[PDB]
């Protein structure tokens, strides 16, 4: 079974959990405080692997405690690590996530970038035989649309049988991203990055955007309590409705658990449709729950 | 020239930087992030000695990275460490602080304690000859009670000349904390504290608490930007306003500083009336600078 690979940025995910959102200039007594791994693609590794796909993770780390922190972790969920770019500068990135535990909400500070990007050359590196589906978190969007090409070049060299399926995540409303649009099989848009935009609605931005995908693709985009809606190249809006659990407790990575569960019913054959409604039953489900682990 | 201790908890401040108070569910990039040595104690030791005297610090400590930065800070400023109780279990705290670049507010999430603190035993072994002042802040109630009598016992033998004077402060709204107003020449009552009591002015406040200071005790209530109130034996309410800096841009550990500057005064044979000025103005002054430093 070829591997689904994620390229994207591990990140530590520093956790309080507070009763309350803290109103400013308050001081309040936290819950609790722990470290979780995170970062898009990695979040979504965590849940392709525990929906039972292997897969394998590709970003930029810097060795010390915090690397070891959260590559044990890609270890313990059997995550492949081979492709681990190690730079000699910077460090893992940081993020401080405040939970409110009355809700579910998740609030994240996080910092300049820390650590040099994943390049189109360290990308030239892939063995791009061994995997069926690739993802792309989108970041560096010059060198993430030559990582692209490559795929493509390969792919026109293959079988329809044996062509790569690819993914593009589109999340933060950076112009430079929207280039991404162009790309993949599938292209996932923020709700951030459609209202930044001027759309209204999952549908709005979906009409909105389809011009700029390339042939054959279907683009998605996730709006919340609102659910999900995809359009794909026979114009067919389609959408599921939220899938909310009975009490909202940890909403962190919930949108990175809607993106990898459509890629994992899309990698096995199912329609469409039916991989809007696993996504949203699924991320519903690790709403419900704190981290990942009990989605299955 | 004697020394002045501060009994205390050193805090490990996570500082955030943002460039306005984060909405909940939201995502935002820091400015920047930084570490400062903290505390209430801790940080009127700072004050203390950067306003020229010479000082001590007496609180837990658990070894490793975190305690070198906080304790090379702490030498950085020729404070006095000698009475630094070790622990072999539990860590140095951490509180994690957004700082709101546009107001200067810090909103503060901290957590349970994190190691076991100082002790009337651990107290019994300072050499109480060496100190001319003696500031604790309130937190083991049970325990600083038994530290304020020692101090009293100590007095009771000695000149009026060679008398130690002695603070408090009961910032927290903890019941085991109101039984420290009974000790201590100089008592400091939190504006939390006073309408956690039901008072809606420092002068209520005051007026409402007096009664349970010690004989000759001045009590003394900071009220933000109404300024800052005391009230010693006579009867006579003593008022500051306050002296907020042109453009305020961190206010973490302004009420250690106004603690501290009154102490200062005070031990410099200064009236309270000049001493309540004192304290609003150096406050004010750091509340328009990152930090401590610039204060001289």
């Amino acid at each position: 079974e070829k591997q689904i690979l994620c390229v994207g940025l591990v990140v530590l995910d520093v956790i309080s959990l507070v009763d309350k959102y803290p109103k400013e200039d308050s001081e309040i007594r936290c819950l609790s405080q722990r470290w979780q791994r995170g970062g898009n693609a990695s979040n979504s590794c965590t849940v392709l692997s525990l929906l039972g796909a292997p897969c394998a993770f590709m970003g930029s780390m810097a060795p010390g405690h915090v690397a070891d922190f959260v590559l044990d972790d890609l270890r313990r969920y059997s995550v492949d690590l081979r492709y681990t770019v190690f730079q000699t500068t910077g460090s893992v990135p940081i993020a401080t996530v405040i939970i409110n535990e009355a809700s579910g909400s998740r609030t994240i500070l996080y910092y300049d970038r820390s650590l040099p990007d994943v390049s189109a050359t360290d990308f030239e590196k892939v063995d791009l035989t061994q995997f069926k589906w690739i993802h792309i978190e989108g970041r560096n969007a010059s060198e993430q649309v030559k990582m692209l090409q490559r795929i493509d070049a390969h792919n026109t060299r293959q079988p329809p049988e044996q062509k790569i399926r690819v993914s593009v995540e589109v999340e933060k409303p950076r112009e430079e991203l929207f280039q991404l649009f162009g790309y993949g099989d599938v292209v996932f848009v923020s709700k951030d990055v459609a209202k930044h935009l001027g759309f209204q609605s999952a549908e709005e931005a979906l009409r909105g955007l389809y011009g700029r995908v390339r042939k054959g693709a279907v683009l998605v985009c996730a709006w919340a309590e609102e659910g999900a809606d995809a359009l794909g190249p026979d114009g067919k809006l389609l959408h599921s409705d939220a899938f909310p659990p009975p009490r909202v407790v940890d909403t962190l990575g919930a949108g990175d658990t809607f993106n990898a569960s459509v890629i994992f019913s899309l990698s096995q054959g199912r329609s469409v449709q039916e991989a809007l409604r696993f996504g949203c039953q699924v991320a519903g489900k690790k709403c419900g729950l704190q981290g990942f682990d009990g989605i299955v």
